[PDB]
């Protein structure tokens, strides 16, 4: 897709950037033990390049990973939008997607608790179109002008830069409790949505209401939903923390591997479509980015398939340099007066000047469109074009009036939806329609399963216990209590404060479908999921058992790692490097029982710790071949615990457990 | 210490950068449910500043933390050096020190297995003098031209940028095994020196031989050693790994806390000193950065005391 | 040539930079008379681009112009150099050249008195090779570390940024008089070489001694000389001043026009070649950039032909963005220990970071080589490549040891001349071999014609009289006196001080060939030269005469401008826009005599002024038709003057006039001391 820009260095002699053959291994010196010479241009060109390798990280979403793919339209959608990439059944458009966390710098861990980015570029035949989304459908704040306040509060305290990649500190919770618009996104982030199992096991949302615009000028209001076809799954917190140390690259590695193995992740690209007249019809304002439209009020329409199936060739050139903009819009789509969206349009154009160091960022290969460019933009640092038109102004005669103006009736121009209107004073005021900050947080909470609700309370217990300021903690309880008294009681208990009296203004009992993770049934596929087989080199029977388990499991598309004390044929990984965070299920082979009862080859207790960690974290665990299960204190009658002599019976059971994915009965509930 | 540059915001009304009082909580709109206006300079100034907050991270040692303090000379060292900050018993010079890992990007864990930086600025009365050192006294390579090869090999593989803050992948060990000069530092990094218990519990080394030069022009060869007064200590690997997840900020927090509690760490600033004529007298070349002078051949002279006792006010600025 | 990177906009609809069709003529507003909306991305992308169009001008040589061309080798030069672009008879290499002034900013005048740049890139089959030269063969200073001192003193005073593009102020002459190394270049800049007729009528020099290195490792020392095939010519100062106002773009227009008309300028690319053992054999040190080798000691070898024949498509992309380096060197060439050259090597790599704003400047189309690049340079802002090699370190096995090291013995690597050696203390000290600052300035002066010497004295008189400090002026006279007592006396007369007593330590009578302008005989071609024909619409006979002359003159490749009161068929420009600075020769058709004797159509006395200026500036001037006395008498021009023509016969007039155009300037019209 970017083949034209590729450079091959599999053969040939080293050259400078200007094609002069050189060496790069020894400096030029005055004598064999002498000082280095200023005239060594080989040294200086190489080291100057290295000195200047780094560019500023993204202001937010700095930690991320990307991949190429294809979007395929399901239909001709001309009846709802003029968008060209949606105008025919089976029409294909190349994409590039970057997934991310939100708060952390480059290098921070994939499995921090955070909002996640899900930014998609469609290189359409009518221009690049970006949907710059998250895995959570609502955002913290209601006006773009507050973005630096939110981000300052959530990022590390600026005297010492602590803590990394975490909301678990005074300033984040000060802001949350003073700015109650944050409640809805906060509840999402404190749920399993804050710690997804992978990029592939989360959805993407545009968050804002946008407009679909037909060629006849008429418009409808829409929300984007990218619905995962791998299913939705999360980690548990105590697992995620360990994972962040053991493998900070977990999500980017999971994505890379899935693509390399021919299991590229897919999403159905969907919209809710409603009329302009329904802006205020659902009990809230569609301009308000802290609100969802319950699917009960407006069902999803599947527009097409998004698949990622190609890894990048150079991370920096493609992933690090990809510069998304919501200003990258195409005919058939329009903005709304969402004050959060409104300000994003300014931000993403400006910020690329920082990242790129100059105004020609759209000329980077990953940013280039796949159609011709005709405009009178000129010059600027790093200018890569040589423009033939020496009269780049409009109106002109000396270039015969080209380029020609494009608009609703000519050249397939972008046009602002013509029904759009403005009225009233020029105000810095918030619409009173935005004022309910608590009902939908309560809607969300209500829609989670009992143990899901416990996880969310426990995440808040975890974070809020780390907040030093008593007054901040009290202010947080005041807000939580406006969402749910029971939530406020249960988190207050962990922090040795009393919950404030129930305040039932925004309490209710309503639920909405599609927001629960643990409630969303078994995973629709178990391909790519990781099984660790714990074995030993001290018994040949153990290795035979492991090999036979491997053959049967790999048939079904599972990634199998055989662990033992040392590497050899048939063994993938040593107990020294193995951890339960690296597996979705763990199997012990009968023949290795002795290991679970000291060695210079791995830390004491490592084999049983893997098995016990996995069990306590809710994973399917089993022995194939009661001795092991006793030592682990794992009950043989447990859901998601497996115990079988026959490899075929074991696998058939165990694969059911992998689809269930987490056995939530293993977690204690309040009162 | 940088008091003259400090900005106080404990009182007052919000202004622009040009001192005009403003607000910054709601955008200017055409009507209460209307589009945001281009003429909203309040919005744009604040968001432009935000869009441009970040700068490139350091090419190496991107992850680190710093503190202010003071160096105090134990003697008049004119007998061995003209250096002014060493020219009197009790003479004090302000310092700033940054510690770091080496491979990881700026949000990576403190407790990765790595070489560590230990960079010291002396704001002397004859100019700023930096000693840009590490916690390990030898380096991987013998010629600066090879620096990008080393760093490319140790940093994440460049198709997928995996793995973060780690030499535990094919490329790093391919380089080590093809470039045997690396052996000495590698052994240090694979020992406990790769996972120190804190910045306070490691030493600092200049690594290179430098020269001490008297006012009469005579010179002697030196190595810098900053010797910890807190003792030397390390983690165990299996603890380090868990720590990297539980608290990525462990080292910076440890340092901040020690300073805030009045326990600011201390080093003895020492040199080995030998004659120009001894450059090859020890069975190796003193120009070779992959070698130490065993202490049996040349003892440490303690020049003075380095104490860190003041945390920064703004991490980014400082 | 750079065709791969060209963008065509001769058809199609306006798009954003990401290919989405848009408009760009009206802002999106809340109502027909309302405020502009932030969501107007069409506005913002267009204006952001405009806001960021400019880049820093070059720190020096900011004012210049460029063209593409070809170099053709005359031989296989393997006998003296391994350089691949010189390795076969008839071998052709694409080139790009930028010419420039030195002190002035962007937008300053082409015809300031200055050193001029002449920078040539050869896009060779073994890498880009730049020769970054000037039109003057020696430089002001002997150590690169002094460059910012020179440049600060010569550029405008830093409190008010006055004066532009001029050494005519105190600080410049303060530096010149305190740093006598400057004398040689100063004398050059004060001659006609400081105000060349055009980029095409000046030479190029590398200035430094370099080395030619053979594949066997032996080396010789060389100087580069690019010798104009158009001939050498200069303006006069009083002409250049007016030209700087009337047409700041004169040299860039001259060059553009010559190329468009199929008259692209040519140089012979030459070297002086001497042995390593002759470094100090010629009475000075070849490491010293303030010295020439007189060609009596070392004659030129002609290596090949440089021709410029294609103008750029986009000035900013090609000319503004071209980033030369002396560090752009190829196998077969090496550096010397010229302490000026030595420092340049650092400067030109570093300064591109400032101009480009990032490290990938070699990826700009005008900077790219015409051969494959194989190296482990990665990332950086503006990275345009997508590298397939995921193991960019050496040594590696994971990319099979590629790229491979190139050196003397493998892969045609660059290598330092292996005879090269160093010895002694590490010193910040100047070689005593550098200490004669005066003898060669005297040699240069001696080699000019009498009138030429007068012109130089007069440039010095002009500039030094604008120096306000009495002490600086005295200090200047001191240094001048060490070169030539007569020069000191004559310059001193203009400024009202006494010259110091003669000091003969460095006086001599030696001369050297090929440095004089006025002495270098008639031009070898008059093609492209400009002839203004002053006519009138008041007489239909005047235009008939102008037309006959035009036909006769254009046949010989002159650029003919017919001037009258108003435009019409046959008339190219009005008296209102016409000026003597626009012409190399001026002809009056005798049918227009009455104009030389008021109109709302041009400033009072304009027609006569054009003729008078032309004469006084030394140009061939004439009246064609047979009646000359009314024009000549009004101009105070004597009919019997050299370079004054008066014929009835058009044919006879043109034959005579064209010899005058080759003579170029008639120097008998200038007074001597
Ligand atoms: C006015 C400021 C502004 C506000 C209100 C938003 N953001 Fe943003 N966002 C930025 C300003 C910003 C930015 C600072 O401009 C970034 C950082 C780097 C960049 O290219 O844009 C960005 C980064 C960016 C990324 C990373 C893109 C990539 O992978 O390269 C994603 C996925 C989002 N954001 C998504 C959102 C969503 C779904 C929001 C709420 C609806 C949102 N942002 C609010
Ligand atoms: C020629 C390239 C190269 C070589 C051979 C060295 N490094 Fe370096 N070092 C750099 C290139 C450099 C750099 C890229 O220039 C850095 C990155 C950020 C900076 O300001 O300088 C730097 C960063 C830097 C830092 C961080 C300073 C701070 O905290 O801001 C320390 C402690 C060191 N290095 C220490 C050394 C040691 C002890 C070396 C071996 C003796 C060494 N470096 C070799
Ligand atoms: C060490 C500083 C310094 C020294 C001693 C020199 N210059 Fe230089 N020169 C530069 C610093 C440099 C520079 C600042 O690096 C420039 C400005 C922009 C650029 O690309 O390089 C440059 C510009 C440059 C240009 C314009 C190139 C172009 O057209 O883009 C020419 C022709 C020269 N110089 C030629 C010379 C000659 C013939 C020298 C004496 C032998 C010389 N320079 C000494
Ligand atoms: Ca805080
Ligand atoms: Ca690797
Ligand atoms: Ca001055
Ligand atoms: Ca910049």
């Amino acid at each position: 897709p970017l083949a034209a820009y590729e450079v091959d260095d599999s053969t040939g002699y080293l050259t400078s950037d200007v094609g002069g053959p050189i060496q790069d291994q020894t400096s030029l010196k005055a004598g064999i033990r002498g000082p280095t010479l200023l005239e060594d241009f080989m040294f200086r060109q190489k080291i100057q390049h290295f000195d200047h390798e780094r560019v500023p990280e993204r202001a937010v979403h700095a930690r991320g990973a990307g991949a190429h793919g294809t979007f395929t339209s399901y239909a001709d959608w001309s009846n709802i939008t003029a968008a060209s990439f949606l105008n025919a059944t089976g029409k294909q458009t190349p994409v590039f997607v970057r997934f991310s966390t939100f708060a952390g710098s480059r290098g921070s861990a994939d499995t921090a608790r955070d909002v996640h980015g899900f930014a998609t570029r469609f290189y359409t035949d009518e221009g690049n179109f970006d949907i710059v989304g998250n895995n959570i459908p609502v955002f913290f704040i209601q006006d773009a002008i507050q973005f630096p306040d939110l981000i300052h509060s959530v990022k590390p305290r600026p005297d010492n830069e602590i803590p990394q990649a975490a909301t678990a500190h005074d300033s984040a919770w000060d802001f949350f409790s003073q700015q109650p618009s944050t409640m809805h996104t906060l509840f999402w982030a404190m749920s399993g949505h804050g710690i997804p199992r992978s990029y592939r096991h989360m959805d993407g949302f545009g968050v804002h209401t946008f407009r679909f615009v037909k060629d006849d000028g008429s418009s409808k209001l829409i929300k984007w939903h990218f619905k995962s076809r791998q299913g939705k799954a999360s980690l548990v917190w105590e697992e995620a923390q360990v994972l962040s140390g053991k493998n900070a690259d977990f999500h980017r590695q999971d994505l890379w591997d899935a693509i390399e193995s021919g299991n590229g992740p897919e999403w159905d690209v969907c919209v809710q479509i409603v009329d302009e007249s329904q802006a205020q019809a659902f009990g809230f304002d569609l301009l308000d980015p802290t609100k969802i439209i319950p699917e009960e009020y407006a069902p999803l329409t599947k527009l097409g398939l998004l698949k990622l199936d190609r890894n990048p060739t150079n991370y920096f050139a493609e992933t690090e340099q990809v510069m998304f903009q919501p200003g990258h819009i195409v005919r058939g789509i329009d903005f709304t007066e969402d004050p959060l969206l409104q300000g994003r349009l300014f931000s993403y154009l400006d910020t690329q000047l920082n990242r790129n160091g100059g105004p020609n960022f759209e000329q980077l290969p990953i940013n280039m469109p796949r159609v011709p460019i005709h405009n009178n933009n000129r010059d600027g640092a790093g200018q890569m074009f040589i423009h033939r038109n020496k009269y780049p102004y409009t109106p002109n005669t000396l270039n015969s009036g080209y380029p020609r103006q494009a608009n609703q009736n000519a050249g397939r121009g972008f046009f602002t939806a013509p029904g759009r209107t403005a009225s009233g004073a020029l105000v810095r005021e918030v619409s009173p329609t935005f004022n309910d900050h608590w009902s939908q947080p309560r809607l969300f909470f209500n829609s989670l399963t009992p143990v899901e609700q416990q996880f969310l309370v426990n995440a808040m217990r975890f974070e809020i216990s780390l907040v030093k300021s008593e007054e901040v903690k009290k202010n947080v309880l005041t807000q939580l209590n406006r969402v749910s008294h029971d939530v406020a009681v249960r988190v207050a208990a962990a922090i040795g404060l009393g919950a404030p009296d129930a305040d039932d203004t925004y309490y209710h009992n309503n639920k909405t479908a599609g927001v629960s993770i643990v409630g969303s049934g078994p995973l629709p596929t178990i391909k790519t999921l990781r099984v660790g087989i714990l074995a030993t080199t001290s018994e040949s029977s153990a290795l035979d058992q492991a090999a036979q388990l491997r053959t049967r499991l790999e048939k079904d598309g599972l990634v199998v790692t055989v662990v033992a004390e040392t590497l050899r044929e048939g063994v993938d990984q040593t107990y020294s490097t193995a951890d339960a965070t690296g597996f979705d299920g763990v199997v012990v082979v009968d023949g290795a029982a002795a290991l679970f009862a000291s060695s210079p080859l791995f830390p004491t207790g490592r084999p049983l710790q893997i098995f016990v960690d996995a069990y306590r974290w809710g994973k399917p665990v089993g022995v194939c071949g009661s001795e092991v299960l006793d030592a682990a204190d794992v009950p043989e009658d447990g859901d998601g615990v497996y115990s079988e002599e026959s490899v075929d019976m074991f696998v058939e059971e165990f694969e059911k457990g992998l689809a269930t994915f987490r056995f939530t009965d293993r977690f204690a509930l309040d009162s």
